């Protein structure tokens, strides 16, 4: 048919300099000229970059089986001993079977009803517990220091939820086992983010690379923690009393695809679990602090729809259209997952009249959709009201153009869990407390590129109870 178009690139390094430190911004300007299917080169490796709401739906959904593979990148082979469900090049029926195990394991210990509490489910019970511990920890910080860095304590509250779902345990707010793994050891996004030169320039792996060495250690540390957590569950495993997702995977090793590819699925769940949800909640607090106008509106809605006599529940999610418009605009404006995990073609295929051979690396630019000047009014501006119709309800036609959970056969499997976890944490907190940042302190809202885009650490947040 045709080869996908693209700008001129150096014969040796390709367009690696055009990408720069923000490949999502460069490839969004590039799509304005070369279209929804364009081709670049990182070093000598060709890469196809998909942009556009309809073209990405055409490729990942309607032709999903043509794009459901992962490329064979170097950085991916360092994840979970090279056998990760999400990052391994395996995309046949072996992957499809592991994905179905994860989906069923999640539904059982997140959305399913809790035997302990008749009213709520597992997720609502865990989030309610951790949101109270979080509010108490922040009250203690206002008793002394008078300020705090939220990420340090949100990451614990969010980890205790996904950790209770995967290992049936929780940890205190000041635990060295936990913070070592999750905090200040998470350059996973920085190393795995699409366009990493080390994947396409083979010499950068062997040179002095401080980030790549800390990455090998982070994974080796996590894989050891998994072995400790699974061996301890195997030592007390009772068939019939399934405590968490780990037990249902142990149960599935005895009921019949190696045992390692079954057990290390919790590493993908635990990993994606705390990294994305913590990033999302962290960004939310930044926007509430920089836009006190919209924090006041979220609270005026909570006071009308729920009052202050009872904690918000999952049932209230559909009766709070402004809270959902805020969370949607946090996902759209930040786009803290600017690219999906890189895809790969499983066969010679055709897309919008362009030929893509088998094995071609494929990037999916979610950031471009969420800031397309043709789909949005003031994309650079943070304006939650853009999702509200004239009668104050969520515009469903427009809200389903916020692409951040992926699409197709490789779509996020914890999407529904993240939307409820994010809603509850924000709803329970903003009902009780009000966050702020004093004047005259810098608050760098600039995203830092990575698989999940984080922000500069802010240590000046404050919190007060409400009347
Ligand atoms: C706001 C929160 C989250 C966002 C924005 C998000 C986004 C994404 C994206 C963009 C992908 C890749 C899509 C693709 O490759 O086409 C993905 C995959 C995945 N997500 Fe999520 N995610 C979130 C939360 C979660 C949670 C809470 C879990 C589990 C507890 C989870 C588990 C996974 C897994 C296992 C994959 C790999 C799927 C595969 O490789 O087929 N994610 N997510
Ligand atoms: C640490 C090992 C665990 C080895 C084990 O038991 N491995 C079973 C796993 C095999 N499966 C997964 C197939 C079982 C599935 C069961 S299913 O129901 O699924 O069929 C278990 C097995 C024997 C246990 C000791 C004795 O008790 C004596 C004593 C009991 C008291 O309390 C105080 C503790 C003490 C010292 C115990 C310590 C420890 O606790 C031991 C060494
Ligand atoms: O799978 C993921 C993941 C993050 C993420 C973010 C997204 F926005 C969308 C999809 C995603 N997936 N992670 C992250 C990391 C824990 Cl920080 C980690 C794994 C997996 C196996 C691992 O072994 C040792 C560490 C480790």
């Amino acid at each position: 048919l045709k080869n996908p178009p693209g700008p001129w690139g150096w014969p040796l390094i390709g367009h690696m300099l055009t990408l720069g430190k923000n490949p999502h911004l460069a490839l969004s300007r590039m799509s304005q000229q070369y279209g929804d299917v364009l081709q670049i080169r990182i070093g000598s490796t060709p890469v196809v970059v998909l942009s556009g709401l309809d073209t990405i739906r055409q490729a990942l959904v309607r032709q999903g089986d043509d794009f459901k593979g992962r490329p064979d990148l170097y950085t991916f082979t360092l994840i979970s001993n090279g056998q990760s469900m999400s990052f391994s090049p395996d995309s046949g029926p072996v992957w499809a079977a592991r994905r179905r195990l994860a989906q069923n394991g999640l539904k059982s210990f997140s959305i399913a009803s809790d035997p302990a509490s008749s009213t709520s489910c597992y997720l609502e019970e865990h989030v309610s517990k951790e949101a109270e511990v979080l509010i108490s920890t922040l009250q203690e910080l206002m008793a002394g220091p008078g300020h705090f860095n939220p990420y340090r304590y949100v990451v614990v509250s969010v980890t205790n939820v996904i950790c209770a779902i995967c290992f049936g345990r929780r940890y205190d707010h000041n635990h060295q086992e936990l913070l070592s793994l999750v905090n200040l050891n998470n350059n996973f996004g920085e190393v795995v983010g699409s366009g990493n030169p080390a994947d396409f320039i083979p010499i950068l792996r062997y040179l002095p690379n401080p980030s790549l060495n800390a990455f090998k250690d982070l994974n080796e540390k996590f894989y050891s923690f998994m072995q400790k957590m699974v061996k301890e569950h195997y030592k007390t495993f009772e068939k019939g009393h399934i405590r968490d997702i780990t037990d249902s995977l142990i149960e599935h090793c005895q009921e019949k695809l190696s045992d390692e590819k079954i057990i290390n699925i919790v590493l993908d769940l635990f990993g994606a679990g705390f990294d994305t949800v913590t990033t999302a909640i962290s960004w939310s607090l930044m926007y509430l602090v920089m836009n006190p106008r919209v924090q006041r509106k979220i609270q005026e809605e909570l006071d009308t729809v729920i009052g202050r006599s009872r904690r918000p529940r999952l049932s209230d999610r559909s009766h709070l259209p402004y809270m959902e418009a805020f969370i949607l605009e946090t996902f759209r404006h930040s786009s803290f997952v600017p690219f999906t995990i890189p895809h790969s073609t499983t066969r010679d295929t055709s897309l919008k009249g362009f030929y893509i051979p088998k094995g071609r690396c494929v990037f999916v630019n979610q950031w471009q959709i969420n800031h397309d000047q043709k789909l949005w009014v003031n994309p650079s501006e943070f304006l939650p009201e853009r999702f509200l119709t004239p009668d104050g309800a969520i515009d469903k036609v427009l809200s389903e153009k916020v692409i951040i959970f992926g699409m197709g056969k490789r779509k996020c499997i914890g999407e529904t869990i993240a939307r409820w976890e994010v809603f509850l944490f924000l709803a329970i907190l903003l009902q009780r407390v009000e966050f702020s940042v004093p004047l005259g302190v810098k608050v760098d809202m600039t995203p830092i590129y990575g698989l999940t885009m984080k922000h500069a650490c802010c240590e000046h947040f404050q919190m007060q109870l409400r009347s």
